């Protein structure tokens, strides 16, 4: 599922991310534009053997199991495919324990290169929520 740049607002300010830790609204939605340009089903494969997968692009190695990645962990307790859903409740579930994990939003490499130090509150601009 392609959701369209409101609509992924809404569902995320639902499930509680405006503000969370401090990351206005907006930071969520340049996230997940960068990591997977809105699309779920997304999956890229890194060089070390572990994917990153879904609207948030969470990692194999260490917060969800793919059953391939050599050492993961899974501190998401969940398969990464319930990551590819059209709904977001699994991957914003498991992006909150993320972002508290001791590094902020800077785990998710695509909002560190494109997204921090901007003015982010750019991306819910038409959003009525």
């Amino acid at each position: 599922k392609v959701f369209g740049r409101c609509e992924l607002a809404a569902a995320m300010k639902r499930h509680g991310l405006d503000n969370y830790r401090g990351y206005s609204l907006g930071n969520w939605v340049c996230a997940a534009k960068f990591e997977s340009n809105f699309n779920t089903q997304a999956t890229n494969r890194n060089t070390d053997g572990s994917t990153d997968y879904g609207i948030l692009q969470i990692n194999s190695r260490w917060w969800c199991n793919d059953g391939r990645t050599p050492g993961s962990r899974n501190l998401c307790n969940i398969p990464c495919s319930a990551l590819l859903s059209s709904d977001i409740t699994a991957s914003v579930n498991c992006a909150k324990k993320i972002v508290s994990d001791g590094n902020g939003m800077n785990a998710w490499v695509a909002w560190r290169n494109r997204c921090k130090g901007t003015d982010v509150q750019a991306w819910i601009r038409g959003c009525r929520l």
